[PDB]
C-alpha cells in the first residue's frame, strides 16, 4: 500500500508471525514492513506520526528518520534521537513536515531511537520523478515492484546482548520468509511478472545488520539507481546489498513461463536455501502455482562491483584528484574493543539534550557540544573528505551520513581511488582490513548530521559521530515549530 505525501502514520504494537513464530512488534502504519510513503520530487511531505505504543519491552518512545532525505532547512525533522530531537512520547503526536527538492528515487524510513527499527518500524519511501530519465527502460514501476529485504529476530531487540555477536532467525522478503532453524513450511512472498514486460524493481535493504547476496534464477538485473542516485545501466547477475542501501534494477521477464527462486543470502544466520529459507518466488502469469525448482548459477559471472557503477548525471567529484585534495580532509580511527565501537577513541552515547537543541540554546563550537569528543564541526561551503579505514571487529560495516549523499572515491576491496566518475550514494560498505574506503561531499546543509554504521547493534554499541555542519548558521537555517520545542520537556517530564 502507498500513502502520502500528506498522511497520518500511527505507531502501534502488534504481534506478528512472518516466519510462523509469533512475537511482539513496533509497527508504522500497522503493517510489516510499514506502508510505502510516496510523493513526487519537490513535494511537501507532512507525516503526522501518532505514537500509540504500549509495550515497554520495545520502548514506548519513538522517533522516525527519513533515510536518505537531505532535510535542508528542516534538520529538526530528521529523526535521530538525541541528535536532532527528543523522542515523541506515547499518547502524543508529531508532524514531520518537509520538502524533497532535487531528490528522486528509492529511500526508506525507520525508527531512529536505540534498536527499535529492528523490532519492526521500517518501510519504503519512494520519490517518483514524473520526468525520470530512466522511464523508457521499463513498463511497470509501482507498489508491486518494490522489494524489501529484512532480517528478523525471535529475540526482542532490547534483550539482544550486545555486542556481542547477534544473528537473525530469518530473512523476510516483502515481509515473508522462513525461519533459519526448525524451518516451518510458512507462506513465501510472490512477485508476479508477465512474459515480455520490463520491471523497475526497487530493491531496498531494511536490514538491522546482514548484507544480502541477491539474485533471481534464470534472470539478469540491470541497475539504474543507487541509494537515490541515477546510474548508467549496469547488468549484473548478483547484487550484494548492505544494510540501508537501495538499487533500482530493470527486470526483463524474458524467461519461459514458470516459477523461479528469488535468493537473498545473508552474510550471517542461515546459510543456503533449504526448505525455502532466504527465498521468495518469481512467478510468471500462466505458471502453475508451485514452488520453483530452479537452481542458482554455480558461479555468478557478473556480480555487482561498486567500482563499475557510474552516475547518469555528470556529478563528478569535488576537490582535488589526490588523497587530501579537500578543504577539510578527515581520516577517522574506527575501533572496537570490549563490546564497544569507537570513532577517534570515543564511543557514542546519546546526550541528555539533543545536539540541535544545544546549538539552538547558544552552543557555537564542537567543544561546546555534548557528548564530549562525539562531535566534529564542519565549516560551510567546503569540500569534505572522509577516509574510513576498516579493520574494526565485523565487518563489513555500512557507513551512512545523514543530510547528504557522497562520492565514493574509494570502494571496498580495491585500493585505487576514482576522482573522475565514481557512483554517488548515502550508505557504503567500508570493506575489509586494509581497505581505505573514502567519501567526499560539499557542506551545503547547516545542521548536526549523524554519521554511523548502519548495523543497528553497532550503532547502539557506540559506532557514530555527529558532523555539526556550520554551527553558527544552524539556528537561522532551521526554524523549528513549537511542537519540536515541546518534545524534550515532555520526554524529560515523562522519564
Ligand atoms: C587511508 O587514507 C588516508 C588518506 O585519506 C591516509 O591518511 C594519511 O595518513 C597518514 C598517517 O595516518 C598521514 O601522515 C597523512 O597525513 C594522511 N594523508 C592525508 C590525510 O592526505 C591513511 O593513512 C590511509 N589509511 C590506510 C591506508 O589504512
Ligand atoms: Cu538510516
Ligand atoms: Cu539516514
Ligand atoms: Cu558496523
Ligand atoms: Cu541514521
Amino acid at each position: 500500500v502507498q500513502i502520502g505525501p500528506v498522511t497520518d502514520l500511527h505507531i502501534v504494537n502488534a504481534d506478528i508471525v512472518p516466519d510462523g513464530f509469533v512475537r511482539p512488534a513496533v509497527n508504522a502504519g500497522g503493517t510489516f514492513p510499514g506502508p510505502v510513503i510516496a510523493g513526487n520530487v519537490g513535494d511537501n511531505f507532512q507525516i503526522v506520526t501518532f505514537n500509540q505504543l504500549i509495550e515497554c519491552s520495545m520502548l514506548v518512545d519513538t522517533s522516525i528518520h527519513w533515510h536518505g532525505e537531505f532535510q535542508k532547512g528542516t534538520n529538526w525533522a530528521d529523526g535521530p534521537a538525541f541528535i536532532t530531537q527528543c523522542p515523541i512520547i506515547v499518547g502524543n503526536s508529531f508532524s514531520y513536515n518537509f520538502n524533497v527538492p532535487g531528490m528522486a528515487g528509492t529511500y526508506w524510513y525507520h525508527s531512529h531511537l536505540t534498536t527499535q527499527y529492528c523490532d519492526g518500524l521500517r518501510g519504503p519511501f519512494v520519490v517518483y520523478d514524473p520526468n525520470d530519465p530512466d522511464a523508457n527502460l521499463y513498463d511497470v514501476d509501482d507498489d508491486t515492484t518494490i522489494i524489501t529485504l529484512a532480517d528478523w529476530y525471535h529475540v526482542l531487540a532490547k534483550e539482544m546482548g550486545a555486542g556481542g555477536a547477534i544473528t537473525a532467525d530469518s530473512t523476510l522478503i516483502d515481509g515473508l520468509g522462513r525461519t533459519h532453524v526448525n524451518v516451518a513450511a510458512v507462506p513465501l512472498s510472490v512477485i508476479t511478472v508477465e512474459v515480455g514486460k520490463r520491471y523497475r524493481m526497487r530493491l531496498v535493504s531494511i536490514s538491522c545488520d546482514p548484507n544480502y547476496d541477491f539474485s533471481i534464477d534464470g534472470h539478469d538485473m540491470t541497475i539504474i539507481e543507487t541509494d537515490g542516485v541515477d546510474s548508467q545501466e549496469l547488468t549484473v547477475d548478483e547484487i550484494q546489498i548492505f544494510a540501508a542501501q537501495r538499487y533500482s534494477f530493470v527486470l526483463n521477464a524474458n524467461q519461459p513461463v514458470g516459477n523461479y527462486w528469488i535468493r537473498a543470502n545473508p552474510n550471517s544466520g542461515g546459510e543456503g536455501f533449504d526448505g525455502g529459507i532466504n527465498s521468495a518466488i518469481l512467478r510468471y502469469d500462466g505458471a502453475t502455482t508451485a514452488d520453483p525448482v530452479t537452481v542458482a548459477s554455480t558461479v555468478h559471472t557478473k556480480c555487482l562491483i561498486e567500482t563499475d557503477l557510474h552516475p547518469l548525471s555528470r556529478n563528478g567529484v569535488p576537490g582535488n584528484p589526490h588523497q587530501g585534495g579537500a578543504d577539510c580532509n578527515l581520516n577517522l580511527s574506527l575501533g572496537f574493543a570490549c563490546g564497544n565501537f569507537v570513532i577517534n577513541g570515543v564511543s557514542f552515547t546519546p546526550p541528555t539534550v539533543p545536539v540541535l537543541l544545544q546549538i539552538c540554546s547558544g552552543a557555537n563550537t564542537a567543544a561546546d557540544l555534548l557528548p564530549s569528543g562525539s562531535v566534529i564541526s564542519l565549516p560551510s561551503n567546503s569540500t569534505i573528505e572522509i577516509a574510513l579505514p576498516a579493520g574494526a571487529a565485523g565487518g563489513p560495516h555500512p557507513f551512512h551520513l545523514h543530510g547528504h549523499d557522497f562520492a565514493v572515491s574509494e570502494s571496498a576491496s580495491n585500493s585505487t581511488s576514482n576522482y573522475d566518475d565514481p557512483i554517488w550514494r548515502d550508505v557504503v560498505s567500508i570493506g575489509g582490513v586494509g581497505d581505505n574506503v573514502t567519501i567526499r561531499f560539499c557542506t551545503d546543509n547547516p545542521g548536526p548530521w549523524f554519521l554511523h554504521c548502519h548495523i543497528d547493534w553497532h550503532l547502539d554499541a557506540g559506532f557514530a559521530i555527529v558532523f555539526a555542519e556550520d554551527i553558527p548558521n544552524t539556528a537561522s537555517a532551521n526554524p523549528v515549530p513549537e511542537a519540536w520545542s515541546n518534545l524534550c520537556p515532555s520526554y524529560d517530564s515523562a522519564h
